[PDB]
């Protein structure tokens, strides 16, 4: 129904590097750092000098001079969600099924993960994550409009916590 997330939103959910990104507009390219390629003199065709780059605590943003989803309205990132939203992470799979997952979310939080400090919120799922699911989004319904509050960077042992990274 209206209240899942409509095709258009998981349309902005991108393969990229080693994970996922996710379009916040024609021109916002958002995933979680580890998943990005390295080396690289241009994104979506595009030369880094024509692109923004703001990275911190494993969330990466791309702010590109060109309309690259010229089709996609703007939507809200805020800086992770507050305790206790409902949260959906659109996780795409490469056989491309598409598997919204509930989550509850926590606190935000600094958290040292693998040796890298990550600006992060945990979540308690509500069907697991996997390698490769990283940069995926995640997204909860405000009234009448989607926002996207971090990307999916890592998950507990048990796989029932997971951690997205979110904005400063
Ligand atoms: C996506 O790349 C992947 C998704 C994980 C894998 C298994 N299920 C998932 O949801 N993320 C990771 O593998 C993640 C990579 C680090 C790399 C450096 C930057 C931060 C992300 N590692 C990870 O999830 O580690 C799992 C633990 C148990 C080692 C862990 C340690 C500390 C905190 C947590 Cl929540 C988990």
């Amino acid at each position: 129904h209206h209240h899942h997330a409509p095709p258009t939103l998981w349309s902005r959910v991108t393969k990229f590097g080693s994970g996922w990104g996710f379009w916040v507009s024609p021109t916002v390219f958002i995933t979680t750092t580890h998943v990005v390629p390295t080396g690289v003199k241009e994104f979506f065709g595009e030369p880094l000098s024509s692109i923004a780059i703001h990275q911190a605590g494993e969330f990466t943003q791309f702010r590109f001079s060109k309309k690259m989803r010229p089709d996609l309205t703007g939507m809200v990132l805020e800086e992770g969600c507050p305790e206790g939203t409902v949260c959906s992470v659109l996780i795409k799979r490469d056989s491309g099924e598409l598997l919204p997952l509930a989550v509850r979310m926590g606190a935000i939080a600094s958290m040292r993960i693998q040796g890298r400090l990550v600006h992060g919120q945990s979540g308690m799922l509500l069907l697991g994550t996997i390698p490769g699911d990283c940069g995926a989004p995640y997204v909860h319904k405000r009234g009448n409009d989607w926002v996207v509050c971090g990307v999916h960077a890592a998950a507990t042992k048990s796989g029932n916590t997971v951690v997205c990274a979110v904005q400063a």
